[PDB]
């Protein structure tokens, strides 16, 4: 994921911060907020809070980003493998003043913060509708970034996970979007594209494409040339992220004769693919339908630009989205131009799309299937 080509002539749309709760909210928090960038006078773009309990690994979460990341430590709720919220939440009120004068200075300078948290732990998942509340409380902009956990982690870490995702839904309309992760979805996205890959080799790949994924949407939407009149800049990317319920990202990387506008049914279908094996999620057309708000933005080479983005093109692309998301707010479909694209890259074509408002997604039902069959079989077991 090297961004320094772009970075080097670009620029973030939103000043992100990220308050870590727990081993794996921390690990990805701490990703983030590591990352550093070739941005004119802004080498380290993100800030972070880890929130967590005593333990090797979490003083094992390196950190690069000097001052710009810190550890605010849960003294006396170390819950070693208890997989206990209640104990993660009293944890979070005891230290509650400690945290928040830590989020107060750390954040001041912030546009948007991501309660980063793995669901399914004892910490994070306990601390997070406490961690929510203070946000909420002190009037922050946020919204949460959350991985769900795979079938293997079992059933108290399922049962875990699916608690909190209930109350999020039920509270949503209360702060900003819900970036979901699907561990299950990345961790077969790992073998498939490196079936010789060894297990050591997962943790750091998923942090770090979490990681790119949050960082290249927020660079795409403020480091580009427009080629028109409609935008998905730093402020429609802020209404975006700031809409309550589930959020999906998927991007599309084409080679200019792939994308044929006289035949568009080929990479129509390659882009209707793209948006429902999103990023971070699998989605479907019936969440997609009820999305509250999208916006898709293209971007290619001067030498591409011009030919691409004619009349037949962008017409075909209106009519896309609006079949994908047909009740949204505004949906606008914005072509870019990378004025600094190399030779090697004159061809290829790029289509980043963020749509917003929408439901949770089938690995949240399945998760709880998966929960209802050890159960029942148990039953039938006694
Ligand atoms: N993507 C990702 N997910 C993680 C990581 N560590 C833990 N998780 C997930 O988060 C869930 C909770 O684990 P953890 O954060 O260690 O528990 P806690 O410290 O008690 O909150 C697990 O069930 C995993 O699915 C990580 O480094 N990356």
């Amino acid at each position: 994921g090297n961004f320094s080509e772009i970075e080097s002539q670009g620029n973030i749309s939103l000043k992100f911060g990220f308050l870590g709760l727990g081993m794996g909210g921390c690990a990805i928090a701490a990703e983030c907020a590591n990352k550093e960038t070739q941005i004119k006078n802004n080498k380290y773009p993100y800030r972070a809070i880890l929130v967590n309990t005593n333990s090797q690994d979490f003083n094992k979460i390196e950190i690069k980003n000097t001052g710009n990341v810190r550890k605010i430590q849960l003294e006396g709720y170390e819950q070693g493998a208890a997989r206990n919220p209640q104990v993660g939440e009293e944890a979070f009120v005891k230290h509650e003043t400690k945290i928040f004068e830590a989020v107060k200075q750390e954040f001041e300078d912030r546009d948007f913060i991501w309660i980063t948290c793995g669901l399914g732990g004892g910490t994070g998942t306990g601390a997070l509708l406490k961690a929510i509340e203070m946000l909420y409380e002190h009037d922050y902009n946020f919204g949460l970034l959350l991985t769900l956990p795979r079938d293997a982690e079992a059933l108290k870490v399922l049962e875990n996970a699916t608690s909190r995702i209930r109350s999020i839904a039920m509270n949503q309309e209360a702060f900003g979007s819900i970036v979901l992760i699907d561990n299950a979805k990345l961790y077969r996205k790992f073998e498939e594209e490196n079936p010789s890959a060894l297990a050591n080799e997962y943790t750091s790949y998923s942090n770090k494409y979490i990681a790119d994924a949050l960082h290249e949407i927020n660079l795409v939407t403020s480091s580009f040339t427009p080629f028109s009149d409609t935008h998905f800049d730093a402020s429609e990317f802020a209404q975006v992220i700031n809409t309550p319920g589930v959020l999906s990202l998927a991007k599309l990387e084409l080679k200019s004769n792939q994308l044929d506008t006289e035949n568009p049914l080929g990479y129509l279908t390659q882009l209707g693919n793209a948006l429902e094996k999103g990023v971070l999620y699998d989605t479907e057309r019936e969440e997609l339908e009820s999305a509250k708000k999208s916006a898709l933005s293209i971007v290619t080479s001067p030498l591409r630009a011009g030919r691409l983005y004619n009349f037949s093109f962008l017409n075909q692309m209106e009519n896309f989205l609006k079949e994908r998301t047909p009740y949204v707010d505004e949906r606008p479909i914005a072509p870019y131009v990378n004025k600094h694209t190399t030779k090697k890259e004159e061809d290829i074509v790029k289509f980043y799309s963020v749509v917003a408002g929408l439901p949770l997604p089938k690995r949240v039902s399945d998760i709880i299937d998966e929960i209802t069959r050890i159960k029942e079989e148990r039953e039938q077991a006694n």
